[PDB]
């Protein structure tokens, strides 16, 4: 059941943001792995004294880059006189957040309708408020609110082109790269206790739960907006096993709580993942192991009313796989580690089904791939 | 003149050594902009829970990129005791000097006939010391001393493949990229007072000066080794123009001394460049902007002994500069900066002529194309 209970009114993800020690090697490798386009900046170029922020598109994923320049900069400047763009950087909290869990995101934006509004609404909702809403060039307002460990939810609404200082990247350096990606489809934190978690973040955003798993590492919960458009799942590990959990390994290399993976949503996973495995081993993304047949002969048996025999083995071809809801089909593949720990990584999807346009969350998160995957792997050593 | 003074028995250029924030985005973004293979790794995956490096070649350069894990899964160590394959690495050194410096040339390596030696020797003659010489395996010596800013100029000597601790990487991650490049030719410092430099760096090495300059922006020397195949040119701003000094630019957002660019000889620059342009916006490298046709013209007249009228053609489709010696022709090229902060950058180059093997320094290093630079760029405007 949707009970509909948000707080505010909460339209969309909008972007996501790295905190970086070098914004523009981040930025360009992601550019490259993932087949987005350069189309914004803000740096020295565009007057920015305090950070560099590269924002890179494909559809409608934004991924913000943002890095800071020497303090010595913008040691002449106050809040009032910044020359920021984004008016919640900090120098100190972004080589912290760095230095504490190496590349990850710093920023989990969402659009609203009123920022302001919305802010002060989830802090009066028991939010812990990390940046107060700042109106940029009388068009957007931005704020910010502790999500987990040093993530923040980032509000952003605008009265009618991403960010005022931002400008739009030279078409020559703005190569139109694009893999099939469009659209960020859920944002996942890993946290020590998921009980509390989900008491802060549902407390504040009335957002409902979608979905739950438990026996094996973890355990999790989805929370939603209304129309289920925005959807952040939560995990915790569960300790005793014999493979220690990876939500702990997590934890662990990250120093605590932050976001595990970004889902994003191809209207084309097999060109996104053709495209990404080309470039995996000459600057792009790796991938985790494929399945082995079994799981693909098993396949026939769970989504031959879904997808032909060709996709199927088109499927094998890519390693993708594949799960199945009461109302839709998931494919989905994990890539590894975007960086040097075994931390964030990411995750392509595109669901089937659903149709009314398509409904959020349609076909799951996977959870039935856990057994299919054991239950195949003890049939492929046969 | 040569007077072949060096203190100790200086063999080649051997790597250099990059500390960066995230390890894994900028050596796959230079793989990809460069041509270089992922050929080493010493991480995680090797036992090193200290940091994480990553070695990229092409021909004889190796570009060693390393970051810090977090210190916490190293906490329970002690130096004797240490998973480091680099014993000089630190947490908190490379820490302050990314967020001093941001990404940046930490290590210039050569190998020398005995670390050992080559340590006790430079320090006796006025070296500071950085970092003592460590016994690898009983295989590899290494040691550090300061150059200027936070560089470092590393010291190591093979008894008789990189370095132990690391291992060859995994075929399939390793793709053989290549475009050209074979070897470092010379690394530029720049520094505050050229003259304290110079005198410090010549002190302890006995390096003989090779060449000078100076009238607009900079002045700097070269150091040699007694073969004259390590070459360190060494620059100071010069206050006092039209033009801010870019020395002096760069010593600002750099916070002091440090390395300025890497000189990387290509056994073909006409196909280096072509690769490298070919992928400048979709996660390579960009290029200074090329000389004006003024510029070309009057190459006929400069070098048409040198290059035929369809190679200088192929110079101006590429924007490749052109400098000649009393003794040998240069072809080169600059990179934009190779990160967020306009201090380092990278130079392309290929030198003609010198034959009895190459010798080093073949045609100089460029300094009569401030002149036609100048002098042809007045001629476009026309
Ligand atoms: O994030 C993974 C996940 C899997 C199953 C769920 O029900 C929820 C989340
Ligand atoms: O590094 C640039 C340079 C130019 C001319 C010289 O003589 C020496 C260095
Ligand atoms: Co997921
Ligand atoms: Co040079």
């Amino acid at each position: 059941k949707n009970p509909k209970s948000d707080k505010f009114k909460v339209k969309r993800f909008h972007h996501i943001e790295f905190w970086c020690g070098d914004a523009t090697n981040v930025a360009r490798r992601f550019s490259w792995g993932l087949g987005m386009r350069f189309s914004a900046k803000s740096d020295l170029s565009t007057g920015n004294m305090v950070h560099a922020s590269y924002l890179l598109t494909s559809g409608d994923l934004r991924f913000l880059f943002t890095a800071p320049y020497s303090p010595s900069l913008s040691a002449g400047e106050i809040k009032p006189t910044t020359t920021a763009s984004i008016p919640s950087f900090d120098h100190g909290s972004c080589r912290s957040f760095f230095s504490s869990h190496g590349l990850g995101v710093r920023a989990v934006a969402i659009e609203v309708e009123d920022a302001e509004s919305a802010f002060s609404i989830s802090v009066a909702n028991g939010a812990i408020p990390s940046s107060p809403p700042i109106v940029l060039n009388e068009a957007v307002t931005i704020a910010e609110v502790k999500l987990y460990g040093d993530v923040v939810l980032r509000y952003v609404s605008y009265k009618a082109e991403f960010l005022p200082g931002f400008e739009r990247v030279e078409d020559a350096s703005s190569f139109p790269l694009d893999y099939g990606i469009r659209r960020l489809d859920h944002a996942v934190g890993n946290v020590p206790e998921l009980g509390p978690a989900l008491t802060y973040v549902a407390g504040f955003t009335g957002f409902h739960q979608f979905a739950e798993f438990t026996e094996s590492g973890l355990n999790s919960a989805v929370l939603a907006s209304n129309d289920e458009m925005v959807l952040l799942p939560i995990n915790e590990p569960v300790h005793g096993t014999k493979r220690k959990s990876q939500i702990q390994t997590y934890l662990e290399h990250n120093e605590g709580a932050g976001l595990q993976h970004l889902a994003l949503m191809s209207e084309d996973i097999f060109r996104t993942l053709r495209e990404m495995r080309k470039r995996s081993s000459i600057g792009g993304f790796d991938f985790m192991p494929s399945p082995p047949p079994t799981y693909y002969q098993n396949l026939k048996k769970r989504v031959g009313d879904v997808l032909s025999d060709d996709q199927i083995k088109e499927c094998e071809e890519l390693g993708i796989l594949v799960d199945r809801d009461d109302q839709g089909t998931l494919l989905q593949i994990f890539t590894k580690p975007l960086g040097d720990r075994p931390t964030i990584f990411i995750e392509i999807i595109q669901r089937v089904g659903c149709m009314m346009y398509q409904s959020g969350g349609c076909g799951g998160f996977g959870k039935g791939n856990f057994s299919e995957l054991f239950k195949s792997i003890e049939e492929y050593e046969k």
